[PDB]
RNA sequence: CUACAAGUAGUCAGAGCCCGUUAACGGGUGAUGGCGUGCCUUUUGUAGAAUGAACCGGCGAGUUACGAUCUCGUGCAAGGUUAAGCAGAAGAUGCGGAGCCGCAGCGAAAGCGAGUCUGAAUAGGGCGCAUGAGUACGUGGUCGUAGACCCGAAACCAGGUGAUCUACCCAUGUCCAGGGUGAAGUUCAGGUAACACUGAAUGGAGGCCCGAACCCACGCACGUUGAAAAGUGCGGGGAUGAGGUGUGGGUAGGGGUGAAAUGCCAAUCGAACCUGGAGAUAGCUGGUUCUCUCCGAAAUAGCUUUAGGGCUAGCCUCAAGGUAAGAGUCUUGGAGGUAGAGCACUGAUUGGACUAGGGGCCGGUUACCGAAUUCAGUCAAACUCCGAAUGCCAAUGACUUAUCCUUGGGAGUCAGACUGCGAGUGAUAAGAUCCGUAGUCGAAAGGGAAACAGCCCAGACCGCCAGCUAAGGUCCCAAAG
RNA sequence: UAAGGAACUCGGCAAAAUGACCCCGUAACUUCGGGAGAAGGGGUGCUCUGUUAGGGUGCAAGCCCGAGAGAGCCGCAGUGAAUAGGCCCAGGCGACUGUUUAGCAAAAACACAGGUCUCUGCGAAGCCGUAAGGCGAAGUAUAGGGGCUGACGCCUGCCCGGUGCUGGAAGGUUAAGAGGAGCGCUUAGCGUAAGCGAAGGUGCGAAUUGAAGCCCCAGUAAACGGCGGCCGUAACUAUAACGGUCCUAAGGUAGCGAAAUUCCUUGUCGGGUAAGUUCCGACCCGCACGAAAGGCGCAACGAUCUGGGCACUGUCUCAACGAGAGACUCGGUGAAAUUAUAGUACCUGUGAAGAUGCAGGUUACCCGCGACAGGACGGAAAGACCCCGUGGAGCUUUACUGCAGCCUGAUAUUGAAUGUUGGUAAUUGACCUUCUAACCCGCCGCCCUUAUCGGGCGGGGAGACAGUGUCAGGUGGGCAGUUUGACUGGGGCGGUCGCCUCCUAAAAGGUAACGGAGGCGCCCAAAGGUUCCCUCAGAAUGGUUGGAAAUCAUUCGCAGAGUGUAAAGGCACAAGGGAGCUUGACUGCGAGACCUACAAGUCGAGCAGGGACGAAAGUCGGGCUUAGUGAUCCGGUGGUUCCGCAUGGAAGGGCCAUCGCUCAACGGAUAAAAGCUACCCCGGGGAUAACAGGCUUAUCUCCCCCAAGAGUCCACAUCGACGGGGAGGUUUGGCACCUCGAUGUCGGCUCAUCGCAUCCUGGGGCUGUAGUCGGUCCCAAGGGUUGGGCUGUUCGCCCAUUAAAGCGGUACGCGAGCUGGGUUCAGAACGUCGUGAGACAGUUCGGUCCCUAUCCGUCGCGGGCGCAGGAAAUUUGAGAGGAGCUGUCCUUAGUACGAGAGGACCGGGAUGGACGCACCGCUGGUGUACCAGUUGUUCUGCCAAGGGCAUCGCUGGGUAGCUAUGUGCGGACGGGAUAAGUGCUGAAAGCAUCUAAGCAUGAAGCCCCCCUCAAGAUGAGAUUUCCCAUUCCGCAAGGAAGUAAGAUCCCUGAAAGAUGAUCAGGUUGAUAGGUCUGAGGUGGAAGUGUGGCGACACAUGGAGCUGACAGAUACUAAUCGAUCGAGGACUUAAC
RNA sequence: UGGUGGCGAUAGCGAAGAGGUCACACCCGUUCCCAUACCGAACACGGAAGUUAAGCUCUUCAGCGCCGAUGGUAGUCGGGGGUUUCCCCCUGUGAGAGUAGGACGCCGCCAA
RNA sequence: CGGGAAGUAGCUCAGCUUGGUAGAGCACAUGGUUUGGGACCAUGGGGUCGCAGGUUCGAAUCCUGUCUUCCCGACCA
RNA sequence: CCUCCU
């Protein structure tokens, strides 16, 4: 039984998954250092008592609660507010 | 009971006949009707046209020791406990405190100590304390070291036994009916100056010829649970030789011997045989024995000289805790760029208008192509001016439901299958392959789809000669139009 | 064994033929021997002459051997039986006789004589052994060992670059051992301390010295090996003697060549054959010949291989008969493999995808006996193939690491002199030479001593060498232990292996494939930090050089740019551009998060220390973000309020910092690793390949749609592009679902059976159908469908036929049916590849084919019971099987048709081929209890006549029976209904229309007709005839007994037969034997006579003899017996 | 008017007008601080002769851009069916495009 | 079918690995030499690197595709 | 080194 050659993919990697996007839910409590959003550039930007990381994450500075909201026309931004106290 | 019957041999229904018991809504037999593809192993899946068992009987597989750890029990408890040994029934027990564990940790260590280490630090942080139980013994679960659940290699090494078979050799014997051919030499004759050379006779060479014994083994047939573990029959080859054969001897296994085939070395040879190391090792195959109950997987991820193995995680179970932390639905908020769609970007692309420019044809002209621009029009996994349904993450109560988490003991699983839906690979083939997602099978019997793991309906604790329905059905087989 | 004679087959395998002696005669070729038993022919008994000639023995007598003749005699045949070469032509291979895989290979393999190379000066080399001791050899270069080649003949070219071997040693490099310049630790002592530091001890240690080897220089190919490209060129073309150029150590000479080598390939041409994939001869595009792994020849030789002839034949056409051994029946004896239990059908389907057992149907009374192998994926053997195992073993090597051996140095044993030449002016190393006294002697004499051992003594030789010990370097598949990855739509081979980005990815995250695309293993001292300022691509227009595009200016300008680098996400309050100052490209950390099996990986506000920039606010722990990297162990370097084995130190460790990995197979097995196995082995797998099956149908085969064209015209007679749609499931595949505790695998043979897509024959439509022929399509599966050459072949080509030479399925139908050529083990060889061991769907020569049938199934044959009484016959036919083919000639008619050429339908008739049934009268075959001839020997005493054995001894005939090649006969003639087709009438639809109502016609096909079986046809049928209603038990229901008609046991047998069965008979009986008479067969008995010297001939006499054949005849045997076998249920209806 | 904010361009572009004592500009200088990879252009320091031409401020406008329903349609969760590369049905949900329409600014605080 | 290697003037070859320059021999052309050829001497010219696409400021050179011509492989069944 | 044919 005669079996034709075959030849070869030049193709065949990928690099492993960086679990980007969210990390906390809008309304939902933080603590302050929590990624709120892992992502590459400013997809959202960092609002009230949010930060940018060196990889552009964001984190919450204090503890309150989270709110992912419009920043201006184009825009996002995600805000950390203090809980009524 | 049985000669018109289609048989995993029963089971449920059932007359007839024959009986009469541990006296029971009894026993034997069984016309006929319905249903019904053994058991085990291994599998995604086995009635399997895969595996194992002729039958019956007996025998035949997680043990024990010493350590570790957990649960349970008991004694004592900030303590607990003795070992060897001595005495004593091979005993209990008494003595024996050496030793061991615990009561304090932190640090690599010096060391400090409810703290300590890091550090320049009264900082912060790590591990501890505060947040207190151990220890001795026993049973049980599991682990470790031992053959460690049982059976099974091919092999490896050590020490031996074999050349009464066979290989070659050594010493010493012996065998080979018959027949043929006619080398050298010699003689004689001829022959020449001598020799050459010629003829005839003689002579009896030869891994010479034909052919019995003997030895061999070329062809065919037969035989193939044989007359025979290599033969017989008919033919065949050698048959004075590198011959056959007897007797007595020699060479021995990491070795001999080989006119060389890895041949032969006692029916064994790519390394003999026997015993031992030895219960070698076997991530492999097979097997692993009483019952019922509660619960009940996986066939995945990661890493692996890894891919049919393993480990951690995932999923199961048991206990103790926490406890109500889980889940469904409604409501509310949010992240995100798929389906669709669109052309705003990138790329592809059609027609018209339009010409820069180029090409045929004279700085001049053409049915030849054309960039840009413009109008209209198509398309896209790696296009997006847009953008759902769902799914996901949460919050908030409400209505509902009972899960969920932690710690510890014990696993198994890491071959999956098909079906529907969303993709890739393929040819928009495969009962194909590879993901995603739901189901069923696996591990699920019952009804339907003729039969038919995976489809449709539906989850078997038992009994009933009750009833209602599901899918699928209602002329007869075959319940119901 | 008729006729034939290789047609058989892979192949003349097997068989047949040949065969003794004497004589004649005998070719090519040759190494002059051979070839040769070449070949091809002739003779062959017996009698007499004849106790021949002649010979041996002997005094003779005699005995023995014995030609060659002549004359006869007999037979079918005289080596009368048994035993006893077939031969020839040509080629390959090996010169030859030998040898070999005990037990699948006898060969082309091995050996061989011969050649050559090479080593070896004798304690030889080589080999065995640790050594002693040995072999070598009681040999000595004309000898011995090793490698290669393989008689003989002619020959044996080129390359020394590589590798090996040999020689060389000027230099380089290199060990132990010498050597000890320095340095460290320690501490007497000296120092307020810090430090310094004598002596000693101790730990390191540089220069220098130091052999062989290696590098290096040469040589060597009958050492290992190696021995080229491209382009141009001649006055026809073609080809290029000739030239150019690149490369090499050198480019393959002679010879041979489609080969044991040639893929393409059945090369081409010639020969041989009717036909030749093989064979021989040529040619040369030598895939991939080639000169001692020899080249080319070659007489002789071969159980060698190949091709062709003569002879010969049962090899075959195509089979028939006979003998014996089994088989079969009876008596005796009596295993085995296998086996889940089996009351064990068929079809189609289903299903782990090929069912006795499942479904639905179809069929089937119960039990055997002889037979056959289709199935039980039959038995046998835990598949040798293939894969897998971090399983083995054997083998290889420039795999790794070792070891033996060998070489080389130092040092000990080991001493004495002499010069000479290096540090050190007198002391120590190196070197050369000499000595003798160690050591050695496989030298001599003497002694122990009857001794080729050993020892002693004395000579001689050699000599501080050698040998040996220790240490060291080199060499070293000679030997040893091992390694030699994984993934993978089987494995190998190719590719890949870690990290980053995108898509696939189904709008969280995640998500596979040997899916689709790319990057990375860094870079930057600014391309980092900060402060301040800024805006890009491109276009248009103007303008020196200057263009399409340099720099300048204006205008337009969400970015069409840039962002070190891939991509994505981002970025114009810039993250892009510029400038100033800097080093935060910080140290200690770090609430809390993300990610995650772990190990790791990521983000981080904030605190402290000390800074950079900024007036300040503030920002800064590298870079727009996301790659740019690697665990542990081990080792190095720096630091250190740590440890420091009595103490002080130190050595050494710890801790912090940091360095060394294409550990890239990137979670890294080791510091250190490649191959072959066809000599292979074990454990496993249908988890995974090769055969067959299944799914699929790309490919394949077939059929269609559209209709552009072709066809003068004309798409559609015929063909049909570009495109489109299917069917089938015979191809190659894809997939990997059954089977690896075995599903034997190509072709052929034997036996078929099925489909129809039809090859022929039958029936038709259309035709570019005149006729005869055809083309094309439709119906049709009844039957039929050849023998050869070549090749293992399927296939194909060819020869010759034929009505035709169909295509496919059935596990590529059929190996428990056969074969075994091929494929597919072990041997050997060629080309080729490989350093090698070895390897090749390349080739070549050779190479073990097991099984007693249980079940179903198939073919035959019995027994049982049934079929409302028991019997004997004859039957109907539900139903089943068989058969089913076709040519040629004559005639119609040289008619129809046609210019002619040619030449029919339809219809008559005759006769064949192939096939089948029966049968032996005919022709033949066979004919083992028939007749005859004949050889040898032996027996019946001898002669004569006979018997036995030699294949039935052989040879010539042959009866019955059984038989084909022999004879006879068959498929005839028709009905019925139909297919395609043709219609008639006829409307829907005023017409038309084969159809809707209605009515026909019409195939080798369907149902009959013809032949056979058939009532287990459980639906058990019918007709005719026979027996006759018994007895006893019983309430009857039943039961028992003896019988009738009839049958059987037992017996004689054959027309029957494995056995049963069947059939003819069983005494008023011709059943068989015998007997008698015949037929046929043989061919002329014995005895006697006559003739002849005799072998023999003739007569008596178509005699004698005669299995199975015919008739007759109770002479013999079928005796006497016994056994079995009805008394007929009930109901209803008509009588 | 000026400053300074918040709000998705409904705020923007573009077009046509109107305005300036003060305020905001342009504007006029380079002695000084400071400045230009050259340039007092800009930045900086100073001034007030001029001017609303431009910026700025205020009107008007729907050409471009922006915002944008309702209905319908595509798609789709769930449930069924079929002639199954795909399609249909039913209870939900529901775009994009297109369009009606909106829109040439809305809301602060301070100073004058 | 799978894997390699080439492709540069008329012909044969370098250059490619390292991006910036198109070389060399023979041939060709012109002159000289010769009675005339040949040889010899002197003096010149000739591609844009197979084709297409890409990366780059810039491609014979680096990347991809394609075409042409060679070479190797196609094993176990 | 060569020197077309008659
Ligand atoms: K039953
Ligand atoms: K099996
Ligand atoms: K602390
Ligand atoms: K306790
Ligand atoms: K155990
Ligand atoms: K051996
Ligand atoms: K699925
Ligand atoms: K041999
Ligand atoms: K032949
Ligand atoms: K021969
Ligand atoms: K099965
Ligand atoms: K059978
Ligand atoms: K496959
Ligand atoms: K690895
Ligand atoms: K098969
Ligand atoms: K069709
Ligand atoms: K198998
Ligand atoms: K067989
Ligand atoms: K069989
Ligand atoms: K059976
Ligand atoms: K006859
Ligand atoms: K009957
Ligand atoms: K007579
Ligand atoms: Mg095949
Ligand atoms: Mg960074
Ligand atoms: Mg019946
Ligand atoms: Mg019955
Ligand atoms: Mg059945
Ligand atoms: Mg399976
Ligand atoms: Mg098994
Ligand atoms: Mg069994
Ligand atoms: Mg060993
Ligand atoms: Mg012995
Ligand atoms: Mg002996
Ligand atoms: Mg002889
Ligand atoms: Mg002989
Ligand atoms: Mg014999
Ligand atoms: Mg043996
Ligand atoms: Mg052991
Ligand atoms: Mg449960
Ligand atoms: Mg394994
Ligand atoms: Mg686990
Ligand atoms: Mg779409
Ligand atoms: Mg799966
Ligand atoms: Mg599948
Ligand atoms: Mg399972
Ligand atoms: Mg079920
Ligand atoms: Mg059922
Ligand atoms: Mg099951
Ligand atoms: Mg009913
Ligand atoms: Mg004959
Ligand atoms: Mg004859
Ligand atoms: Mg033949
Ligand atoms: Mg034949
Ligand atoms: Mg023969
Ligand atoms: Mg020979
Ligand atoms: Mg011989
Ligand atoms: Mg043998
Ligand atoms: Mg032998
Ligand atoms: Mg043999
Ligand atoms: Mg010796
Ligand atoms: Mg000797
Ligand atoms: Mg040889
Ligand atoms: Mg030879
Ligand atoms: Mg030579
Ligand atoms: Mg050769
Ligand atoms: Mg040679
Ligand atoms: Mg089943
Ligand atoms: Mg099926
Ligand atoms: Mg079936
Ligand atoms: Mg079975
Ligand atoms: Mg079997
Ligand atoms: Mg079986
Ligand atoms: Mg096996
Ligand atoms: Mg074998
Ligand atoms: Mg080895
Ligand atoms: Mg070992
Ligand atoms: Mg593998
Ligand atoms: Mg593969
Ligand atoms: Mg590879
Ligand atoms: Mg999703
Ligand atoms: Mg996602
Ligand atoms: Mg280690
Ligand atoms: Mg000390
Ligand atoms: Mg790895
Ligand atoms: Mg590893
Ligand atoms: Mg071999
Ligand atoms: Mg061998
Ligand atoms: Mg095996
Ligand atoms: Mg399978
Ligand atoms: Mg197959
Ligand atoms: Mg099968
Ligand atoms: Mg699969
Ligand atoms: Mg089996
Ligand atoms: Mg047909
Ligand atoms: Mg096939
Ligand atoms: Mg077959
Ligand atoms: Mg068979
Ligand atoms: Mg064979
Ligand atoms: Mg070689
Ligand atoms: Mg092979
Ligand atoms: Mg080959
Ligand atoms: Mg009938
Ligand atoms: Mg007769
Ligand atoms: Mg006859
Ligand atoms: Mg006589
Ligand atoms: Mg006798
Ligand atoms: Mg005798
Ligand atoms: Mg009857
Ligand atoms: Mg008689
Ligand atoms: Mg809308």
């Amino acid at each position: 039984a005669s079996k034709k050659g075959v030849g070869s993919t030049k193709n065949g990697r990928d690099s492993e998954a960086k679990r980007l996007g969210a990390k906390r839910a809008d309304g939902q409590f933080v603590t302050g250092g929590s990624i709120l959003y892992r992502q590459r550039g400013t997809k959202i930007y960092p609002g009230e008592n949010v930060g940018r990381g060196g990889d552009d994450t964001l984190f919450a500075k204090i503890d309150g609660t989270v709110k992912f909201e419009r920043f201006g026309r184009d825009r996002k931004k995600v805000s950390v507010y203090p809980v009524a106290q």
